[PDB]
């Protein structure tokens, strides 16, 4: 049970537009997307880059009706078989791209308030879950924070330029517990030193998750005011009904 997150392609990097070329894909006269899991579908406002993985080769997907989609063969196999590709059983990628390629491609998000939105690097996105997409939350999301903190302090190290990340935080959801930018507190306080740090960023995540939903309040977009409670669902709702996202099970 994810909320697949379509995130538009709008243009394309250098080292992916030979390829791009080639297939006759034109990300600005098609609907090229980035597909990314997410459980938080709340939390879309505050969207500061998405993210995939240097290690993973994407496919570049026939979504029907002038769309198509970036995620794993996995994700697109499941999705073939829940009516939401053009054939049910059929997943042959058009072609395959890796991580890197898209690395520091220009992106739209939906309902995210920051503009200028880049594609950038996840070590620790796990090939096997989801589409192998995941969209960059930093207020909200323990991993999110700590890989964006230390792509910004090593933008160099990591072969990014340091206009790409976003470290300016706007709050999205208020609690409590943590504040207003909860991944920030949690993250400080367990003194998470490294993207790697998978057991306590597990911690971290629990922890963020379970107070989000029960005593997290809205601080944006239509429902602000409103616990996350019950606001959840309907901006599930809103952007299905957009177009803009979709369900798909495991
Ligand atoms: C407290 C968490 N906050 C939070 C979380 C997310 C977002 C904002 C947030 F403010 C946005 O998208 B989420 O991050 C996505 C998804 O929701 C959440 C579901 O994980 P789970 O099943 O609960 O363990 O982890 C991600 N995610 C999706 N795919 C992967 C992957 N392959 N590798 C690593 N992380 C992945």
């Amino acid at each position: 049970g994810y909320v697949g997150i379509k995130i538009r392609l709008t243009d394309v990097a250098p080292q992916a537009q030979e390829l791009f070329k080639k297939e006759s894909l034109d990300v600005k006269e098609n609907k090229v997307y980035l597909v990314a899991a997410t459980l938080r579908p709340e939390t879309m406002y505050g969207q500061t880059c998405c993210f995939v993985s240097p290690k993973i080769d994407y496919g570049v997907f026939d979504a029907g009706n002038g769309d198509y989609f970036i995620t794993t063969e996995r994700a697109f196999k499941n999705m073939s078989f829940q009516n939401l590709t053009p054939k049910r059983g059929y997943y042959k990628p058009l072609f395959t791209i890796n991580g890197k390629t898209l690395i520091g491609s220009r992106i739209d998000a939906p309902y995210a308030v920051n503009k200028n939105l880049r594609v950038l690097p996840m070590e620790t996105v796990l090939a096997t879950k989801g589409t192998g997409v995941v969209t960059c939350v930093p207020s909200d999301s323990p991993d999110d924070f700590v890989t964006t903190r230390d792509l910004a302090n090593k933008p160099e190290y990591y072969g990014i330029e340091k206009d790409w990340v976003q470290t300016d935080i706007v709050p999205i959801v208020h609690t409590e517990k943590y504040g207003d930018k909860c991944a920030e507190f949690l993250v400080n306080d367990l003194k998470i030193q490294s993207p790697k740090d998978s057991v306590q960023l597990a911690n971290a995540k629990e922890l963020a998750y379970k107070e989000g939903f029960y005593n997290g309040t809205m601080l944006i977009g239509k429902y602000k005011g409103d616990k996350v409670e019950d606001a959840k669902p309907k901006v599930k709702q809103d952007l299905i009904d957009e177009g803009l996202a979709f369900v798909y099970n495991e």
